[PDB]
């Protein structure tokens, strides 16, 4: 490896067969990815049976190509094995189970600078510019007209190709052509000229991306959100509000540890806020039904459709116990969102006056949302990314570069980073 | 409210508009007693139907007394809900959330002193009186024959009417006749004439708000106490363990947090005292009853009432298993009573040398009783308290007004409370 | 001062007032300042007595330019006075007391970002530059012949008129052709045709400033330096030791604080290094001097040039009593070394492996000096100042160009700020 020459994605190679652990992991879960698209395009062209065989040709040409790629990346995988075994002596057995501190460790040991921090800028370098771009709204991905924030896995997708691919080099740094403040009027039209190629091919991939989406949802979720409705109401953050909490050189993995230790806190927070004009309203009926079944059974035991009725008040009185809370329950929001506050470590400015209120609660569900409203929004986004390719970003195209212009500072032995992940 | 001189009533009444979570959550948990009240007299006078139509009449009049007492007391809600939402700046919407602090907060930036400890001695002035009653034995609520302390709810409106009444102002401060000695013996005989008169209206009240109370817990418990045994052993503290737990100046919410926050614990403690001499037995017990089970499976599946006996012995050996503790579970009184007297802030004197005693968990299953066991107390209550107003009561009295005239210290800024309120 | 629109110059003004100590002790020490010189040349003229009239007349233009000057400047301080006691509503009486906090607390109150940071960051906007050009040797201050590095205040003095008034606006901002890398190549060719005109003048100032303050120190401590050898070991940091402690964003004054609280601990670390050796010699002869003293004493006890022997080994022991320390002293160069360092923020690299070291002090020595020294350097330093600006400035002007471009980072309402500010 000593003469890479391309350190940072020799960098981000490492560091994506760490969270792949190993290449055993990684293969098997490639594998059973195109096993389980494959399985998706089969099925559904098997339960529904010219048009129909040419959109079936379409789909199996993309799963071809998938699976291509894969064996053509394989050899990569290989090196990387050979690298971790040999050179880091990291047993293929610990993959699972190493930190990324001891594979810190094992890297500074065998060899600018290779710090835990520069390691961390050169593996992020993109990610702190789409931080900053996603945070500071230097790019606008607010809809036109449902007026709404929408981060798809697309639209970053998008973004990557359009921006990153355009703005950085192939050796993986900011081109010298992004400083010099006189190409600033030749470079924010060569890309609004990306910016309509992507929505141009948008406009032909999304709907057969969000068809197979939405088939792949509902045959993953009807089963349980039919049979189980307890699992209905499980919330997670939207993929905005996981690029609202993401913190600037925290690598992937640590933010995923941090984000999986938070809702725990944040499903206790969003309960603090009962409803007891309601609460006592359904006390008072379990209360009268209580008297009822109390009359009843005192007078069954004397005279053995009573029955119907004893059986529907216990139902309506099993409801009425679900929502009244038990009487020795303290609620306090503010502590609880304190405690989240720990985690998701984002507290806007006009928090910190009333963080018992009722408003913050609102804009903290809109954080953290359904799972099932993250799909329609996750499927929904795929169809109105082309309009933001078409409509938004390229009035946005001009901000960008200057973007990457003011805000890029050299650190010394890592090279040009974003401004912002050098202050925090 | 510039021109209210009487800022003791002033500041109980926004301190109760804020523990009743605004003028709608009051409204509608009065307009749901009332009609819990309604419901409970019309349903017995139905499923029971002169004498009859007397006693009817008799509960109706006193719940249009009531009735009219909660028109009549709407208006001054209004005036606080409009001095919430003015004055002090509160939404409407941030009642049932918003803590005390932040409304302290509020009320010293809208405006002798306003300090929240200062508040806190002036929405508290009597009640520090009364703990420093009760906890001192100043007054004595011992029943005379049955050598018990019980303090009904009924008790201390008693107490509330004939010594707070008549000690305190209208304007609600120490009267001036109390701290003159040579008044001593005036008040003192002037306190017992409405003792008197208390007991003699208690015992005219006591059977017909004691039968209230029967007919209304049987009403609403007995569902739960004959289909629901698991809610039978539910534990709470007495009320007069409420009033020894109680801190001066602790403002009631404040109060009912520490104490909602410290039922796990206590139900935690008063299980740290197996008995070890019948875990053995019927650990022996279900050893028997296991290896007859074992002979009788082992020859059933070569033979298919021995069924019979095989249902018979699952049963008593799943009720073995229900007594016999975990084996990897450890024992430890004196640290579960730590952690609980963390929140009640109770350890009497002598408790400091056992505290893993047997002695101090009865005294402490003293203070914590069975809720079932505290209903039937606190109906008891209502009839033995003209016991106390005409037996024990008077021959306190002269002690009462020497209480009021000793322990009273003039705190700058405040005025005359309770000395001991200043100590702790 | 809403009509400001020069933020940064108005915000020196305010923390130069501030050092002053008002104008009472700005104009009081302009006038001694005025006073002394004109005293220097008017006792040296005269002690003396053409040539000498034109060198005379050449003195006293210099002093009237610095008093027409003066006399200019007293309406500015007269506008910052009534800012200081009106809007900022600071006693005059309490300016010589008065904190730069305080300062700073009512200027908040007063009134993109007025933060305390901001406010160092706008007062320290060059200083800043300077603190990284000298540290990080972007500037070459080494003479060619002597090899070493000599700062002195003609030389910073220089610095501040060829390159930060060619850099920064009038306004007192980076000027925007600096950070256009097509410029690059005019710019540093106009920065060398402005250390030549500084040289030509400096080889024609530097004699004439040179002669007069070997003239001032000799007249203010010949007296002290042959009439109390004890403060001629008197040490202080050289003036380039003072601006290697010095951090980004520290103001003058606490800089000045935190290194006069550092001379105590300095002189302590200076003599941990003694000379057992010559200890060891000392004390022989301290041994044989005493036995000859005491044979004498005891002889002369009994036959009362014997005194001129007494006498002179009484001399000659009480010379060497100070060369020997204390028996019970314990010398510990690195914790001394460590005590330093908590004051001076300066440990190089290669220090940590061995701050016991006698290399380590011979570098701290080299820092810290005798105070004669650093007049006899400060002396020097004015005359081969051209030395600098005419042959190892314009070779390093290139660097100093790019440098203003590289390590530029735009601080959102600050402004333009070294990129070494922001990271310590
Ligand atoms: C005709 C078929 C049409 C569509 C086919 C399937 C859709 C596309 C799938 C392909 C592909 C993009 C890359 C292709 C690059 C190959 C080059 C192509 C040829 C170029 C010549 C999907 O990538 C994205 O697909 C999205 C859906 O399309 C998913 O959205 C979801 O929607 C809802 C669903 O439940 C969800 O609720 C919602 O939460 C999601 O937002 C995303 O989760 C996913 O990131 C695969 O790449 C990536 O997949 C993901 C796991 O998916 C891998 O994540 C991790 O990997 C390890 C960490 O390294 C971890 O250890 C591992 O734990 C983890 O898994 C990645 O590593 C990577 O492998
Ligand atoms: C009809 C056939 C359907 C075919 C659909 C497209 C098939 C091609 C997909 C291939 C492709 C897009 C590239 C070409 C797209 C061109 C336009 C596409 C328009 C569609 C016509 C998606 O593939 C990537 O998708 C990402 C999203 O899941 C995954 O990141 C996961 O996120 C976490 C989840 O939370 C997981 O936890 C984590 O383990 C994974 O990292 C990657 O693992 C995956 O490889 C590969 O490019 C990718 O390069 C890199 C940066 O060089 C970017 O990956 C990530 O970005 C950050 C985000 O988080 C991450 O911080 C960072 O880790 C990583 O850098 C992507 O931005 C993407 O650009
Ligand atoms: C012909 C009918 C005969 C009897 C009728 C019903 C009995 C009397 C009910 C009337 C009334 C006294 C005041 C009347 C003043 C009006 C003036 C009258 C006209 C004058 C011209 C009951 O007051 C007491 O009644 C006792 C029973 O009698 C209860 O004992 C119980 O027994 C067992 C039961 O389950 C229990 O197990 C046991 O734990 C109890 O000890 C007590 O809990 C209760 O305090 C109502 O006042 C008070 O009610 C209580 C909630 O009751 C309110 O508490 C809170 O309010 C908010 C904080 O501000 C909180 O936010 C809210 O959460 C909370 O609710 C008070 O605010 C106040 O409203
Ligand atoms: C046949 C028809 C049946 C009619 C029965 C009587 C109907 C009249 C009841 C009306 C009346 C008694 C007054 C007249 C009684 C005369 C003799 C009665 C003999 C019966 C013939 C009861 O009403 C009160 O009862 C209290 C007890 O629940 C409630 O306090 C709750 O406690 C917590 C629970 O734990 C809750 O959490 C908390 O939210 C509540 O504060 C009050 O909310 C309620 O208003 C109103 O007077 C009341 O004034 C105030 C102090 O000026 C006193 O209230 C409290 O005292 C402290 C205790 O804790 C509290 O610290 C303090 O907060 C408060 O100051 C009472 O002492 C009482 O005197
Ligand atoms: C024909 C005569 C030829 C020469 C004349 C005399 C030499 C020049 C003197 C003028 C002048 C430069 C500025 C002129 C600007 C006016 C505009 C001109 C007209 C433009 C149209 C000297 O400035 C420097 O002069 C150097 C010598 O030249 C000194 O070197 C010394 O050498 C050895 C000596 O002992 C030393 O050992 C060695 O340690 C030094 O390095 C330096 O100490 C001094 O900084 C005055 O400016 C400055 O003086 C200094 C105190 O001097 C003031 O420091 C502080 O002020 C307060 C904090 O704000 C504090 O509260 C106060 O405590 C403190 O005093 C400054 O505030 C400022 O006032
Ligand atoms: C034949 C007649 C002799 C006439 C000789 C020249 C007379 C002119 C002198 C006037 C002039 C030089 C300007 C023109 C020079 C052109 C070329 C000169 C060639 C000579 C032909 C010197 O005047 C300054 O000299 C400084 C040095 O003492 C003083 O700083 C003291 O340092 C501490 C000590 O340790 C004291 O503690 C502290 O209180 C003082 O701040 C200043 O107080 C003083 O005003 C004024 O310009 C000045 O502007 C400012 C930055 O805008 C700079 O001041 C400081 O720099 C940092 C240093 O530390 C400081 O951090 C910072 O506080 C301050 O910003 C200077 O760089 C200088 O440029």
């Amino acid at each position: 490896w000593a003469n890479v020459e391309n350190l940072d994605s020799f960098l981000q190679q490492v560091y994506t067969y760490y969270t792949g652990k190993g290449l055993s992991c990684i293969i098997v879960h490639r594998l059973f990815q195109i096993l389980t698209v494959s399985f998706v395009i089969g099925f559904t062209t098997f339960i529904t049976s010219p048009i129909t065989y040419l959109v079936l040709w379409l789909f199996l040409s993309f799963l071809l190509a998938l699976w291509i790629y894969y064996l053509t990346d394989i050899p990569r995988l290989w090196q990387m094995r050979e690298f971790y075994i040999h050179a880091l002596k990291i047993a293929t057995a610990d993959m699972p189970t190493v930190s990324w501190q001891r594979v810190l460790y094992r890297l500074l040991k065998l060899k600018k600078r290779l710090d835990a921090y520069a390691i961390a800028n050169r593996i992020m370098r993109k990610d702190n510019y789409f931080i900053a771009l996603i945070n500071n709204g230097i790019i606008n991905i607010e809809l036109p007209l449902l007026h709404r924030r929408i981060l798809t896995h697309t639209t970053e997708w998008n973004i990557n190709w359009c921006i990153f691919n355009f703005v950085f080099d192939e050796q993986g740094q900011l081109r010298s052509a992004f400083r010099n403040p006189n190409s600033r009027k030749r470079l924010s039209e060569e890309l609004r000229r990306r910016f309509i190629v992507a929505g141009f091919l948008n406009c032909l991939f999304a709907p057969i991306v969000a068809i197979y989406l939405v088939i792949h949802n509902f045959f993953r979720y009807f089963n349980e959100y039919h049979k189980n409705p307890g699992a209905l109401s499980t919330r997670r953050y939207t993929p905005l509000a996981l690029w609202t909490f993401r913190e600037y050189n925290e690598l992937q993995h640590f933010f995923d540890e941090r984000i999986n230790d938070s809702y725990a806190a944040a499903s206790h927070y969003v309960s603090q806020f009962p409803d007891f004009n309601m609460i006592r309203l359904f006390k008072y009926i379990s209360f009268i039904l209580g008297s009822f079944t109390a009359i009843l059974v005192i007078i069954t035991v004397f005279d053995p459709s009573v029955l119907f009725y004893l059986g529907l008040f216990g139902s309506l009185i099993a409801v009425s116990r679900s929502i009244i809370p038990d009487e020795t329950l303290v609620f306090a929001p503010e502590k609880a969102l304190r405690r989240v506050i720990t985690f998701t470590h984002y507290m806007p400015g006009w928090w910190s006056d009333n963080m018992h209120s009722k408003a913050v609660q609102q804009e903290f569900c809109s954080l953290y949302s359904y799972r099932i409203v993250n799909l329609l929004w996750e499927i929904l986004g795929i169809l109105l990314t082309p309009v933001l390719l078409f409509f938004t970003f390229p009035s946005c195209s001009q901000d960008i570069v200057d973007f990457f212009r003011e805000h890029t500072i050299n650190v010394e032995g890592v090279g040009y980073v974003c401004s912002y992940a050098v202050f925090q």
